[PDB]
This record gives C-alpha cells, sequence and structure tokens, in this order.
C-alpha cells in the first residue's frame, strides 16, 4: 500500500493531516490549487512519507509507504 | 483504505491502470496536466472506484475504496 | 481497441479493479448505467483512460485505449 | 502555533504520521537534515502545512500551523 504525488515546483502543495473521529480514520488531505487528493488510514496504521525535489524534472514530490 | 480525488470539471483526468510484475503491485495512475497521484495495491486487494460528477462544485470526482 | 463511454452527469461511473493471480489476469468491472462491462487482460499492459465532463451534453465520459490481448464481457 | 522549516532541495525531509490510540494522541515523527521532531496533538485538530520550492535559496519549505494543545520534541 503506497501512495505517490508529484507537482511542478512552481506549486505549492497544501498538505493537512488529522484523525477524524466520526469517520474512525487518519485523513492526509493533499490540495494543489483546485485539485485534491485524499487518502484515508484506520486508526492504527504507521504511514512514513518523504517530501523531495527532483531537480531533472522540477518536480516537488511526496510518497507515503506502509512500514 | 480509502482514496478521493477532485478536479475542476474543465480538466480531464488521465487515469491508467496496471498491474507491474517488477513492483508486484496493482498500480492506478491519475494524471491531471503536470500533477500525478498514484495509488499502489498488492497483488491481491480489490478496489471499488466510484466516478461522479458534482453539479454544485462543477468538479468530477473519483473515490476509491477497498471493500 | 479503443472505447468511449458515457453516462448522463446525474448518475456514476462505478468500476471495480483487481489483479486475479489465478487467471493471471487485471480485470475491470464497470457499472454504467443499465449495463455491466467485464474487461480482463494481462500483468504489464496498461489501459489508459481519460476523464471528462462533457458541457455539451451533461455527461461524464470516460475515452481510452485497452490492450490487444482483451476479453471483453457485456450483460445489462 | 505557526512553524516554518526548511531543508536544502538535494534532501529529503521524512514524516512518520499515526494515530496512536493508547494516547489518544496523533504523532507525526519528522526528520529534518541532522533534527527530528516529535508532534503530538489531538484528534479532529488538523495540522495545516503548506509544502513549497524556494527557487530563491534552493530550499525545500515546509510552513503552517499546530493546534494549541501540542507537544513538540526536538533533539539532533
Ligand atoms: C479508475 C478508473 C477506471 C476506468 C475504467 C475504464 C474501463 C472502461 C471499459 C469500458 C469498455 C466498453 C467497451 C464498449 O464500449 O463496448
Ligand atoms: C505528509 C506531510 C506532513 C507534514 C508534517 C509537518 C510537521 C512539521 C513540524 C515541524 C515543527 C518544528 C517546530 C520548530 O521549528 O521548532
Amino acid at each position: 500500500m503506497a501512495f505517490d504525488i508529484s507537482v511542478n515546483a512552481s506549486k505549492t502543495i497544501n498538505a493537512l493531516v488529522y484523525f477524524s473521529t466520526q469517520q474512525n480514520k487518519l485523513v492526509i488531505r493533499n490540495e494543489v490549487n483546485d485539485t485534491h487528493y485524499t487518502v484515508e488510514f484506520d486508526r492504527d496504521k504507521v504511514v512514513d512519507t518523504f517530501i523531495s525535489y527532483n531537480r531533472h524534472n522540477d518536480t516537488i514530490e511526496i510518497r507515503g509507504v506502509l512500514p
């Protein structure tokens, strides 16, 4: 189980993280202008995320894995 | 385990689905211009996806869940 | 193997996706209005689709290309 | 509780996220260059962050706001 986001580095990623009691889920929401990408996980899952810059493609990347 | 994508409905979502032998993963890649959002799953997971239009916000939505 | 499907935008396209180790196939089961499509193709082959809203006829449209060796079932 | 962290863009920010049922807290463990931040806050509180590339000083920047009742640990 993994996810990956890549955006042009002129853009800003608005990342929100919370645990919702009503949903009983860990939420990671990523917004890039009018586009949103959300992933949701159970209350006891560990998500390891890596934020980086790719110089060759001029992109910001976020990769998430379940270790 | 769930994901959700929302994009302004003037945009087109390029969704690619494949199983990679080298990664041993089911891949769902969604590209919206220069932004990409990929989710990856194990070889025997079922992903139920729903593609819809939200008239109030003028957005295309894709929601995926593991049933 | 190009395809183009559409539904009125008040409705939802529902696609179930999985890789079946026993069939050794990627399987997509799609519900499109009153219609079911079962699509099966091989590992390391891609289904490449474009999902859009057609403002001219108020539809959700999916257009794309299937691998050469694809099996398709249709039922209503 | 505003924050602003940065690393040279040749490096990676590594954030581990989980909700600990026993502590009844959302926990984020971040590695930022030579530094570790442990951040803990309550359910139904949001950490709202903005991740960008700063072309002027070649850094990855994360700026954002933490909930009022947040615990922060820092180690090098
Ligand atoms: C998560 C997005 C999945 C997109 C699934 C697209 C597959 C649609 C196949 C429809 C094939 C219909 C063929 C026909 O028109 O007779
Ligand atoms: C998946 C994205 C997660 C983003 C995590 C942002 C949390 C960063 C907290 C850093 C707090 C540092 C406080 C300080 O500068 O002393």
